[PDB]
């Protein structure tokens, strides 16, 4: 609920070569991360990206070998990634496969950076998958939305945002890809979060699954009605599952 402070840093995870940050919305990697991380642990390698509106899971590397391992990992996509969200309106299919390619747009890329293939001025559509799995229907601040579990399987910039969007679902409180009617400038936040993530380093393997911060007992604008999926179940999956190929 608190907004992003430079003394306050969570930790899920360290060990002598990596450190994983539950980063906080509304928070810039380059108030930034790096200042929260120079205030607690008075030179940090960021082994990938979080979206400053996004909250979650972000592996630094402690040292220059820790950091060639993970960037071998994301280069040559092995890494697994799952994020939470609350979405606009009621999904009604258990399982959405999104696959169409994004692109990066031309009309008016400043307020909404990327689209979908097919959408005017949409140029260079790169390969696109995302794994859409509903958890629960329920409002919030008395809105009918999704709680869902996301896994893209592609990393293009936004990606989870834009396909969301694309289906008609996107995230509650995203100010770029939320539509006009949806008044996405009234919730606290944007409602993104990196959940899940396993980096199959050469000496380590990172995997971490980050507390869920969409919980009734947390905000309490999010009024869960109905069950669709289990989230414990999901994850006992998501550890289970191979890296990818
Ligand atoms: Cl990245
Ligand atoms: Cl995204």
């Amino acid at each position: 609920m608190e907004p992003g402070s430079v003394e306050n840093l969570s930790i899920v995870y360290r060990s002598r070569d990596f450190l994983v940050v539950n980063k906080h919305w509304d928070v810039r990697i380059d108030l930034t991360l790096q200042k929260q991380l120079r205030y607690r642990f008075p030179g940090f390698r960021f082994c990938h990206q979080l979206d400053f509106s996004t909250s979650g899971a972000l592996c630094v590397a402690l040292n220059k070998a820790a950091a060639g391992s993970a960037y071998r990992c994301f280069k040559e996509r092995r890494v697994t990634k799952a994020y939470l969200a609350l979405l606009r309106g009621h999904i009604q299919e258990s399982r959405v496969t999104i696959s169409h390619a994004i692109g990066r747009n031309s009309t008016e890329g400043r307020a909404h950076t990327m689209c979908i293939e097919g959408s005017q001025g949409c140029e260079n559509p790169k390969p696109s998958l995302t794994d859409l799995v509903v958890l629960e229907h329920g409002l919030y601040a008395g809105d009918p939305v999704s709680k869902v579990l996301l896994k893209p399987l592609t990393g293009r910039t936004h990606q989870l945002r834009v396909h969301c969007s694309a289906l008609g679902h996107p995230v509650v409180g995203d100010l770029t890809y939320g539509e006009v009617s949806g008044r996405e400038d009234r919730p606290f936040r944007m409602m993104l979060h990196a959940f899940y993530l396993r980096i199959p380093t050469d000496t380590e393997c990172v995997e971490v699954c980050t507390p869920d911060p969409f919980l009734p007992s947390l905000d309490a604008c999010w009024s869960p009605h109905t069950l669709l999926q289990s989230l414990d179940q999901l994850v006992q999956a998501l550890r289970a599952t191979p890296d990818p190929d």
